[PDB]
This record gives structure tokens, C-alpha cells and sequence, in this order.
């Protein structure tokens, strides 16, 4: 079907370990965003580029069986554009980049504190995967050699903030 502009949904969990700006430790994974969860829009138009909308947060604790104290990252926005581009039909390599903005409600040790606010451009990268034909996974990835700050500086996990998801596409107007 001309259904070349396609919409999709999906939902994340993420993790965050970030040294670069925190205090020096020796063994110890320090972690500025921790971990959190999301839910995205987006779109294709045609396996060549399309868009992703979402909020990755984390809502105090999730689990809603009590509640975060303070400090937790609350809310943000990620807008993307997109490319992904299949390497077999199975999984697509993927990577999005645009803007973001985030606020953290920062009701902590006073100065022992989040960052309680952002805005930037924004980037993530990694694989989409196919799970039946309306239906995919994806997992992205942000990364740079951090200033990690720790005993002996060279001794960083040089790794960035990973995410993984589900995705859902719009149905209907639909043909092979």
C-alpha cells in the first residue's frame, strides 16, 4: 500500500552509569541519570529515515509500591530524527539525534544534589529489530570517553548510557 509514511509507538527501561561528574571513587559505579524508563512515538518514511518523539524519566520508583524520596530524574523530552537500515530481515543498525530537555526534582542533601534541569541536542545508536510485522524491539546506546572521575583517571568503564525497548507500528491502510 502508499502507507510509505508509517507511524509507530514503543516503551523503554534504561541504564545510566556516569563518572565524568561526581566526586572520585575507586571501584564504585557512579551514575549521574542511574537508571529510569520511557515511552516513544515516531515514524519511517520508508526504510531510508523517519523520527522518534519520546520521554525516557524515572517515575520516582515505577513499581509504585512506594515512592522515590527526591532527587530521582522525573520527567524529560527527546525529539529525533532517525536512520535505520536492515543488515538481514531480522534487525535493522539504527542510530536517531535532535534535541532533548529534562528537569529532576532536586529535594536532596541541599549542595549532595542532581543536576535539576537540562536542555541540548541529543543523540543514541545501536540496532531496531523486527518481532513479527507490526511489532520490534530496539536497543540504543550514548556514549564518549568521559573524564571519569576516580582514583587513577585512566581507570574508567569507558562505557556510555544503554536503553532497550518494544515498539508498536500503526496499523491499518496496510498491504503487502
Amino acid at each position: 500500500a502508499p502507507k510509505d509514511n508509517t507511524w509507530y509507538t514503543g516503551a523503554k527501561l534504561g541504564f545510566s552509569q556516569y563518572h565524568d561528574t561526581g566526586f572520585i571513587n575507586n571501584n564504585g559505579p557512579t551514575h549521574e541519570n542511574q537508571l529510569g524508563a520511557g515511552a516513544f512515538g515516531g515514524y519511517q518514511v520508508n526504510p531510508y529515515v523517519g523520527f522518534e518523539m519520546g520521554y525516557d524519566f524515572l517515575g520516582r520508583m515505577p513499581y509504585k509500591g512506594s515512592v522515590e524520596n527526591g532527587a530521582y530524574k522525573a520527567q524529560g523530552v527527546q525529539l529525533t530524527a532517525k536512520l535505520g537500515y536492515p543488515i538481514t530481515d531480522d534487525l535493522d543498525i539504527y542510530t536517531r539525534l535532535g534535541g532533548m530537555v529534562f528537569r529532576a526534582d532536586t529535594k536532596s542533601n541541599v549542595y549532595g544534589k542532581n543536576h535539576d534541569t537540562g536542555v541540548s541536542p541529543v543523540f543514541a545508536g545501536g540496532v531496531e529489530y523486527a518481532i513479527t510485522p507490526e511489532i520490534a524491539t530496539r536497543l540504543e546506546y550514548q556514549f564518549t570517553n568521559n573524564i571519569g572521575d576516580a582514583h587513577t583517571i585512566g581507570t574508567r568503564p569507558d562505557n556510555g548510557m544503554l536503553s532497550l525497548g518494544v515498539s508498536y507500528r500503526f496499523g491499518q491502510g496496510e498491504a503487502a
